[PDB]
Order: structure tokens, then C-alpha cells, then sequence
């Protein structure tokens, strides 16, 4: 039975990458989004063209009953969900002196809430069959703290807690839980920043898609409650 | 003036110790609450601490309870997010309000009581902002998803937050316990800790508050004022990285 | 130009998962040793494998440069380094003699100088290199009986870390891999009720890690998708340590 | 009954700093050295001019009998060491393309064996007696790596895995091991651009800092800290 990822946020410039790397591995891939059916259909007919063939589901990852709903319908049509990639997130940026409640909630609730409340949707079908990958990614700027985002570091920060714990946790039932932490990367949304780099350039998305690729893989069962940096040395220890 | 110190959570088992380390050190300490008696044996113990109730979670109640500290004390120079629950579960058996009622307090915390202070902090070029994490933050812990994802995301809070004030005469740190003989803890059977905690601390003891609280104490001192966005682990050698 | 790979400590447990690997990901190898690796060589030409073999003292700058010598005429280029060969000399801190001391500093920390010095030129040349220098769980947690061995280890990551910052803009990246209890014929040797009673109760995942696993991971870092990664310390322990 | 302390570098910017605020703490101090008796006996005398009496002692940390010579000495003086500082140090900076197999040795033997060339000396000592503190000093740049110090960093970084087994292997005989990691100080050395835009607090550390510290650590609250590296860097280094 084909292994089965499941990657909210899926259709993003770093969910997009690492969904064709987890199709190209050879699994049967959904991904999760929030857009409007035009978006969602040139994206998977161009993805179609381009010889992948996938599934979307709509999803508010800061809101557990969407999850649930939004779980059902993925595991109604891949019966399963081996891989699971908790891709989905947002900035909500202001220096802490002008951030209001609202920016941080934006960022707390969905960032960081979406650990439970998408986890929880597929973590008993994993423990049942005693095998699963979940992929929470980070961010180097939970490493190092940035200026401008106490609520986005707070939350990539806790994320790897969480990971830690829950790798605790599935250790003992063929699970392992990772966050993988890139830095800077060449997205459609993103002189300050690359002199951080000592790569001296972004990251592709499709070189963390590698990274997570090996993850999600059967020779990476030995690696668990690891923070995983892939940040062209934008940070060390 | 003199130096004013704010301890959320301050009554609790590491909170009082907390407060009292403070006051020793020539500190005028106000404790948040969610208390009269307690308040009764430390002006009896020595000491005269000003309490003020708050819900760290909502906002808005900590804004208007920097409103009475404030007016009664002018400033605030020293911030001890201290105040946290846990909820614990396996995260199988975790329930969307174990998740909730930990993030809301434990880390939410960080910007509702922080963002009342900073300002004043910045003005009077100087501050000592302390949040309490947790070795459970650090390494991970079963039955605690939740309290682990809270602790470790204060942490990314100490660092920005050190980054944005650090030429302001401001620090941020985090101080990050291990098992401590709060009262809580002391009621476990002895050969139940000996069985389940003890043998965790290479030290073989559970850490008093005290030690926690002189530690602070010298964090919130002008000594420290190069110790910004650190994580000082005080755990009896429970973990090391 | 088939990328070119040195693996010091090229035929112990870890060391021989590695090389297998990176053989059999197209990779010419050279494995580095310092008895009885005419019966290592046979066996792997059994499997199907063409390794070259070098003797090299890794703790000795003057024989690791005549090593290199040889495997550069060999080969032509090292493109990707291992630096992967290591001892250890367990005592107490109390107990331990200097001996104990030195021969863990030079063959498991200095050598990453030694073995380093003598390829890193030919990488800067070729704006292409990937070095990955191997730590281990106990340089990261401590240990009790290897205040030596911890030490080692845990230097290997600050000279990672530098080289890193040297090397990143010659297309070079630096990472250490730090592995957790391995399956390896040495360990394998414990009796199943000593492994269980004292060794698996501190792995989360239940097990030993297989040797090959971690040859994995670093395979993946030696490739063209790990150019992003560098200074980075990855840890494949089972759950063994976090932080 | 008074704590004797003894500071290996003990009349650097950083060891001084230590040694004054050990002594104020009602410690008895020693303090090591490898400089001249001219300097040695003038550092001497400007202390006691300001009120403190120290005790030096020649010693080579790289150098296993010698810092078995240096510390009778301080037995024979003091009767005990309840507390070392292991601070003494050198750099040897150099590229890695460049650097020689002297500049990685003269860096590794010094600073990182000291660890053992000098904590041997003083560890029985500690657990006969059931009290101990032993403060290792580490490097800021033993966290992120340094440009130019591929031995110093090495070196650095080693020095906490030696504090974390220490820690471990002692935490029951009432003794705790720490890595202290400060970011760039104002010593004489650095007040000899490029430092500053990396420290957030856009200042040098004061070596009194550092030392203020230590001071902490090595006191009878802090026995609950061990294994742990303490970050002293101005905000330089975070996570």
C-alpha cells in the first residue's frame, strides 16, 4: 500500500517543493490550503502538466474543527496518512512595542496551534499501524530571535518542543517526530539579509524538499526529537 | 529611586521564593495573583510585598493591573514572568482545553504582562526582564505537549526580545529550572521520587526554589547586564547540551 | 568526473556503513586505516565493492600528508571527506592517565586538522567540497568515563562551525553528524540481556541504530541537495538526546 | 575556615577581574601565571595596595608535571583548593588554509588539555571533601565558530564536553562543573568596527562582569547549576 504525506500549506513556495519531492519519492501526496477553487485548479492542472497528479484540501489549521473535517475527507480518499508534513504557517511582523494582540494571536493560533490541532486528526492512525513521519518545520528565526518577531519566534521556537515531546511520546510505536529548520529561502514572497548567509545566497525550496524527502524516508527511523538546520550557515549552535 | 520588581505568579512555590530573593536584595516587590494570609506571613516574615490579582492570559485584565502597580509604585525595572500551569495528557488523550489553557497562560503570558512594562523600561533606559521556562522545555517531556511547546516558545521570545531592547540598558533572559522542592512536590511519596525523579538528577536531590531565586536575584542585578538572550539551565545536571 | 570520496576510519562499523554507501551511490572511495584489512577488502569484493585502502596514524600531520599524496594520485581529487576515525580510552576522570588523555585528543580531535589540511586546497580550487566530520551523542550530552571522549567530540563541532564559515563562499559546506548507540560489531558483542537491561532503556526508539542509517544521512549531506546545510550538528540518536 | 580559590591566568583582564571579586566573596586566593617575577611581584603589590593579598604561582597549564609542581606549591600554602578557575588561555588565529601544525598545537595543548593537566591536580581534593566548584571558561566563539580560529574554537567547544562528564561524574560529591562562555571583553588586550555591529548591546563586556558571574556560581546557592554553560555575550550568541 502506497505511503500516503499529507503537507498543509502544500501549495506554497517551500509546500509546493516538497510535495513534488514526496510524489517523486513515490508516495500519494495531498496537500492542505486555504484559496479560492481558480487558484487551487491552475495549480493542480499545471502541476498535472508537469506529470504530478494531486489532491487539495481546503483547511484553517488555526481552527481544530476545520482540521477534523478537513482530515476526513483526506482519509476518505487515501484511507490513511503515513507522512505527515505541518508546513502551514504565517508572519504577522511589528517590533514588540507596536504589536498588537491580534498580531501575535494571527501568529500563535495558527502557527504554533497548528501542531495540535492538525497532528491530532492523523496521530492515532499512525500509532495503529505503527509507523509514521511527522515533519513540523521551524525556522532559524526560532533559533536566533528576530527583530520584528517576537510572535513568529515564540511560535517556531515552541515548535520544536512540541516536536520533542511528541517524539517521546511515538518513539516506541515506529513514529518519529523532527522540526526541520530552514533559513532564508528563494520564495515568492521573500542587502540585510544575505550578508547574514555565509552560502552568501537563499536556499532553494526544493533543497529543504530534499531534506525532508530523507526524513520521511525508511533509512531515517533513527532520527527523532532532532532540530534539523538547513540555513546556508546563516546560524550555529 | 528605588528598584521595583514585578514577580506574575509571585505567591507560588517558586514565585515567593522568587519575591523574596528581590526584596533582600533592596527591591520593592509587587506579586501578581489569580492571598491575604499569605500576605500576612511574609509582612509577619519581614516583609512587605504589594499583590495585585491578574489573569496573564487575558490581556486586558493585565493592563489594568499594571494600572494599580504602576500608580501605587511609579515604574516597573524588574519583570519576572513566572506565573504557569500545567494540563498534563498524552497528546492521544490531549484535550483541546489542556492545550488552550496552557498556551494562554504560559505563553501568552509573555506578551500581555510584557507589553504593559516595556515602555517604561525603554523611557528609564534600564530593565530586567526574566521569563521562566523549564528543563521540560529544553529536553522534552512526556504528557506535557503542551507545557513543552509553551516553555520552549518563551525562549524565542527572550531572544527577540533581548535583540529589540539591547541598546535600551534592557536584558532578557530565560531561566530554565529543574525539578524543585515546591510543596507541590514534596507531597510525592519519598519512594516514589527516589523511584521516578531522584535518579533523573545527577545531583541526587530536587533543587530548592531558593537557589532558583538567588540565581534571578543576580540576574536582575546591574552585574548582568552583558547576560542578554540566554537560557541559564538550573536542573541539577537533569540536562546538559 | 565521478565524484570522489575519503573515509578515514574507512572499515570499522560506522566507518565501513559509510563507504558501502557512498560507493553505491556512484561515488569512488578510498578508506583510510591504520591488520587485517586484506580480509575487510576481500569481503567487500565478495558484495561487489572496489574500495581503495590506505594506511594513515590520522593523530600525525606528516603521515596524513603522504596519505593524501598516494590518494590524490590515485584518484585524482577528494571531493567529499569523512572524518570519521576515532577511539576511545574510557576511564573516570579520576583514574584516567595522560595516555588515556593524548590518544583520544590526537587521533579523534587533532586529526581533523591533520586529514582536513590535505584536501581543503584542491576543494577551494574546484569551488566544490563537502566534509563532514563525525561527533557523536556523547560529545553532546557528556558521559560518565569519557571525559576525553566527550571533549574530543564535542571540539569537533567548534572546528565544524569555523571551517564552515571559512569555506561557504568556495562552494564547501562543513556539518557534523553526531550518532547515538550504534549496531556494530564491537556492541553487537554485549549480550542481548546486557544491551537490554542498560543500553535500550536510554533510546526512545527502542533500538540500536543500524550502522547503514547514519551512512544514509550523511550520503544525503555529500549530495547536491545538502549545498544549504553546513555548520550544522545533525543528530541521529533515537530519541537518545535532545535539546 | 575560609574557601580557597585558585585562578590559573590568573592576572589576565578576564583571570584579575575573577581573582578580586573571588577574594571580596571572602575567598583566599592563588592565582598562576607564566610572566616574569618583575610583573608578577608589581601585579602583586598594586593589589595589596588596594587591599588584597594574593598568592602567585608559576605554572605552564599545557604541562601536565609542571602543573603538578605549581599545585603542591598551592597546597603546601593553602592546605586546599575548593574552587578553580580554569582561565588561562591563548589564541593563535589563522585561516584554516593557512594555519600551521604549531598554531593548532601550541592552541589545543594549552587550552583544552589544561583541563586535565590542571583539574587532575586539584579533583581528589574536592571529592574527599564533598564541596567543589570548578569553572571552566569557554568562548563565545566556541558557540557560532570564529573566522580564523579553527584550533581556538576546537578548543573552546571541547572545553564544555570535558565540563559536562566532569559534571556527571561528580554531581554526588557535592561538586559542581560549569562552562563559562563570555563574548568580547574590555582588556587591556582588545582596547588595543568589526567587534561591536555583533554584539546587540553594542558595547564590550566588562571582565568585573564575567567575574561577577563566576562569583555567583562558585557561591553556596549555585550548587543546583552544573553541567551548563553559562552565556556572558552581550546578546552576540543566542540559542
Amino acid at each position: 500500500a502506497k505511503r500516503v504525506a499529507f503537507v498543509t500549506g502544500g501549495m506554497g513556495g517551500l509546500g509546493a517543493a516538497i510535495s513534488r519531492r514526496l510524489h517523486d519519492a513515490g508516495m500519494a501526496v495531498a496537500v492542505s490550503h486555504s484559496e479560492r477553487n481558480d487558484h487551487v485548479s491552475t495549480w493542480l492542472m499545471h502541476e498535472r502538466d508537469a506529470g504530478r497528479d494531486f489532491k487539495a484540501y481546503a483547511v484553517d489549521v488555526a481552527d481544530f474543527e476545520s482540521c477534523e473535517r478537513c482530515a476526513e475527507k483526506v482519509l476518505a480518499d487515501f484511507g490513511k496518512v503515513d507522512v505527515l508534513i505541518n508546513n502551514a504557517g504565517i508572519t504577522r511582523d511589528a517590533t514588540f512595542m507596536k504589536m498588537t494582540k491580534g498580531d501575535w494571536d494571527a501568529v500563535m493560533r495558527t502557527d504554533l496551534d497548528a501542531m495540535f490541532n492538525v497532528t491530532k486528526q492523523f496521530i492515532a492512525g499512525m500509532v495503529e499501524r505503527r509507523f509514521g513521519r511527522i515533519v513540523n518545520i521551524g525556522s532559524v528565526n526560532g533559533s536566533r530571535g528576530a527583530f520584528g518577531q517576537a510572535n513568529y519566534a515564540s511560535a517556531k521556537a515552541g515548535i520544536h518542543g512540541f516536536t520533542k515531546t511528541l517524539a517521546l511520546e511515538t518513539a516506541k510505536r515506529g513514529i518519529t517526530v523532527n522540526t526541520v529548520s530552514p533559513g532564508y529561502l528563494a520564495t515568492a514572497m521573500v542587502a540585510k539579509i544575505l550578508p547574514q548567509i555565509p552560502v552568501g545566497r537563499l536556499g532553494r525550496p526544493d533543497e529543504v524538499a530534499a531534506l525532508i524527502a530523507f526524513l520521511c524516508s525508511d533509512d531515517a527511523g533513527f532520527v527523532t526529537g532532532a532540530d534539523l538546520a538547513i540555513n546556508g550557515g546563516m546560524h550555529m549552535s
